[PDB]
């Protein structure tokens, strides 16, 4: 009973979370997951400021109201070579990664590692935060409040 959460640097408090190395998060789960990091889904304005500070990924993830990819450099296989916050328009499917926003993070680029999951609740899952540099933090708990996401 394990969940791996790969996380990135924070940029103006915004970061990317990928679960179990695949697109596997629903919109309801995404809000619960950010809540476990004392965070919320980013607004489009928060994501645009994060982008301006250096944030880019090559993965679709939820923000408030849309599923997006922040892009700085044009890459043919990342959001069809687009730059800026690329918004997903047409998809058959519902599960993606998520972005999260922590208001207490530093204002610009923070590439220190994440060492805690501060607001998870009691439960039976071994949740492991995996940083880009390989460092890990694990704790027994749960963050999903909707039965259909479990
Ligand atoms: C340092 O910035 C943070 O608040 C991060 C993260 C953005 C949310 C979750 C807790 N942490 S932490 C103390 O690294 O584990």
């Amino acid at each position: 009973n394990q969940i791996d959460l790969n996380v990135t640097c924070r940029y103006a408090g915004v970061f990317h979370v990928e679960k179990n190395g695949r697109y596997s998060i629903s919109r309801t789960e995404a809000a619960d997951l950010c809540q476990a990091f004392n965070s919320t889904l980013p607004t489009m304005d928060q994501m645009k400021l994060a982008l301006s500070k250096g944030f880019e990924t090559c993965r679709y993830g939820f923000i408030e109201g849309n599923v997006v990819i922040p892009r700085i450099h044009p890459n043919a296989i990342c959001a069809a070579n687009h730059t800026g916050v690329y918004i997903l328009v047409t998809s058959n499917t519902s599960h993606y990664d998520t972005y999260c926003f922590n208001a207490s993070a530093p204002p610009e680029e923070d590439c220190t590692s994440v060492t805690d999951l501060p607001n998870s609740f009691d439960g039976p899952v071994t949740i492991t935060i995996v940083n880009r540099d390989g460092t890990r933090y694990s704790k027994k708990g749960e963050y999903r409040t909707h039965q259909e996401d479990i």
